């Protein structure tokens, strides 16, 4: 099981965090213009991200993984407001309409990356799939607790409600890396290459999202 | 209407009025004839929660998934879930869950499940909860049928031993009703794969049942 700690390796030398994105983020130096590029952008992937764990699950015979993979879709997608509801309300807190959301047309890093998370998860790895989402996911508790504070510091958020996104979670969402680690192992089939081949696509993919921001 | 078509089809071949169950609503089924049922749906049980979900990952119409993830967490989500209670019901038919484990599932087993996922993974939305609901449209009046045999020949005076059939079904008109609304939100010109689908399902059933006799 030294993949995983090739696959860790993977994460942190291609982080999100150290893209340039970020790193303006920060420092408070984003525009508003690319604060809602960036928010509208986001929702494509927003709305894929339940189909990204049915399309494992729906591949998946082990009963206990199958239902690792169910809780976290339901912490997706599950009740009101859910991660989707929630992210609708930050994109509203940026001062975009809920019709220039809906008439957004997802630019074409989005798509790629979007294309990207849909291969692996419906491929013929489980374990490439569940790693994919782990690339992403083991991300996010950092990426919150910057994002939140960039946005209290430089961007003028106030009222917390207005980025529950970022923090009805930040817990579930270290939960969730936790428990993508051990899919990895349950399901692994003497593919731990396409594991961190995944992993290596994913993270490239994503950097490709962020570059689009940038002049 | 295609709904009302379907619909008949369903009517037309349902598996009440399959000769098993015919014999099942007398006593006329062996406690072996039962065992050996029990023991080839475990396969279907546990793959219907993939059904549901093989749809759902295809589907970027938020409000029809909401009620896919509705069904999916109905049966997989706690404990004890649907498969859990399946569990149930063989053991207390006197099968190990040793026997139950080592079960092969019979080809007209595979078959049936085949079916399903075939349509579920299929290039139709509509179809694939068409075939959903050409079996779960009959479960209702099956486990209503099915509880009446189980105490009133085999000896179950223990409701837990047929908790499956109660604790959800109740549910499953609930399920009925939201598929046919789904089969309407997901058309898209395709009311002939719905058809088709339900053609396929109601005869894989027959073909399942057929097996034991």
């Amino acid at each position: 099981m030294n993949f995983l700690d090739q696959l860790d390796l993977i994460i942190q030398n291609k982080h999100m965090l150290e893209h340039t994105f970020y790193v303006k983020w920060s420092k408070g130096e984003l525009t508003k213009e690319q604060l809602q590029a960036y928010a509208k952008d986001y929702y494509l992937h927003i709305k894929a991200f339940p189909k990204y764990l049915s399309a494992i699950h729906s591949r998946c015979d082990d009963l206990e993984a199958r239902k690792l993979l169910l809780d976290n879709l339901m912490d997706e997608e599950n009740g009101y407001p859910n991660h989707i509801d929630l992210w609708k309300q930050f994109v509203f807190a940026l001062g975009v309409t809920p019709e220039e959301l809906e008439a957004h047309e997802p630019s074409e890093a989005a798509k790629a990356k979007v294309a990207t998370f849909m291969r692996w998860c419906t491929g013929d790895s489980l374990a490439a799939g569940v790693a994919a989402l782990y690339s992403y996911e083991s991300q996010i508790p950092r990426i919150a607790r910057e994002k939140i504070r960039g946005l209290t510091e430089y961007f003028g958020f106030s009222n917390p409600e207005d980025y529950a996104y970022f923090t009805e979670h930040e817990e579930a969402d270290v939960r969730h890396a936790r428990e993508e680690k051990a899919l990895i192992e349950m399901l692994l089939k003497d593919d731990a290459d396409k594991v961190l081949e995944a992993s290596q696509e994913v993270t490239q993919s994503l950097y490709g999202f962020l570059d689009s921001f940038l002049d």
